[PDB]
């Protein structure tokens, strides 16, 4: 790892702050997409993507590994990942504080494990999925690439979410899903 | 610091607890509201207020304050603060252990922030509200002062929950609130 | 504490992660129930049961005391425990990492406290009581023996769960409970 990280980014200060953590010394702002190329011009220091959104993220990915860069791994060194989980190596993924990361499971590609999440033994998150604060995968929990597990959401173990798909805001997940879907939880209501 | 602090409090337990914790050797429980006004005779040791309740703890902060005490905040060596967070210096603030506050976000005097609760970037924690275990406020996330976020409760980005609020246990916020309610979640059901 | 342990257990790997983490340099499996009597030739190594199953466990636990064998804590280094909680020594009980236990609770024999769980002050836990991951138990929460709290569950003040209950994944329990239930939630529906 070098001792500077360009961040493509509000999510670029919260990816500085973990970037910081684990011992980078400067963070250098990369926000443009227009005459991206050109960058492949400068000195080649670690890259990050800090975006929250899945698909972006991937297209910035892909133009930005092809620019000569690694992108490497941003996680927080208060996040535990057991010794025989797999953590996809400079991969982009984003481990936010506290996160926890059981055996046996891996966590793919560009993924982002929010803060105080949960990934339990035996699952699999698939790249480039976004899994919210709070959110929490039981044992032997397969999610799909590309999908988004809102905050304080939970799936039950041994559960299949589909490529795709999108579970609300503190939604328990009980069925396996073969298809892509959206599935919601139930809204605060005023009294 | 002092090395000894007056917490006036099974709350004075917890925050004790927090206390030792950020090195206090000492504390001194002083619950009584009547005469305290002759505790101004005593040693400025740094105070705290270990009262869950919103509106009693303000007044006794407005009573402790007068009296000529400093009230600190206590914030557990486990709670994770972006540096580009605000949180107000000697403001009566509670932070218990794994509560991360991530960049740009402001906390004001008197809040509690309680264990495992996340308050993301840009968000505003009104004064003298109350955060739950495990609550979560999304990015850009505005709290009214004197609010109440139930255990497991969460606010979805960009909302904001006007003064005086109270969110139930387990609920989940979905839209801006410009008006003080109170707003539920669904209880668990005997079947 | 001996310098290895034998645990009898995928719950085993995720448990033999928590032996290494507290210290322990090896660690031996040992999953076999028939002819388990013959187990008391080997070396007194501490011993752990790692089975999520509470009635299971409890059968285990018993056989395996009656064998000669001391059955240990095992508690991860980031778990933090009040010094004024009382957490039974050797007692099976597993508490796994970010796990917080507050004030005067008190943890019995068996139980498995997962991982982000939080146990608020004055709490009792009973004997072999299984509170899953992100669950949390409110001020003076009293849970029978041989309950189950589902993931991200939460219990709110000063109620008492009955023996051998169980609460649902993301379920919220708001009623005193003097005799044994089941106690659901909403699951997530698709739209």
């Amino acid at each position: 790892r070098t001792e500077k990280i360009y961040i493509y980014g509000g999510h670029g200060l919260v990816c500085e702050d973990v970037a910081k953590n684990m011992g980078y010394k400067e963070c250098i702002f990369l926000d443009d997409f227009k005459g991206m190329k050109f960058e492949s011009t400068l000195p080649k220091y670690d890259f990050f993507i800090a975006i929250g959104n899945n698909e972006i993220r991937k297209k910035i990915y892909q133009k930005i590994s092809e620019n000569g860069f690694k992108i490497v791994n941003l996680i927080h060194k208060s996040a535990l990942i057991s010794p025989s989980a797999i953590v996809e190596e400079n991969a982009g993924i984003l481990i936010m504080p506290y996160v926890v990361i059981n055996a046996k499971a891996k966590i793919e590609k560009g993924v982002i494990l929010n803060t105080s999440s949960v990934i339990e033994h035996e699952c699999v998150i698939g790249e480039f999925s976004h899994v919210s604060v709070g959110a929490k995968c039981a044992g032997n929990v397969k999610i799909g690439k590309n999908c988004f597990l809102g905050i304080n959401s939970c799936v039950l173990p041994n559960l299949s979410l589909a490529d795709d798909s999108i579970l609300g805001g503190g939604a328990t997940l009980v069925k396996n899903q073969d298809e892509k879907g959206v599935f919601v939880g139930v809204p605060a209501k005023r009294m």
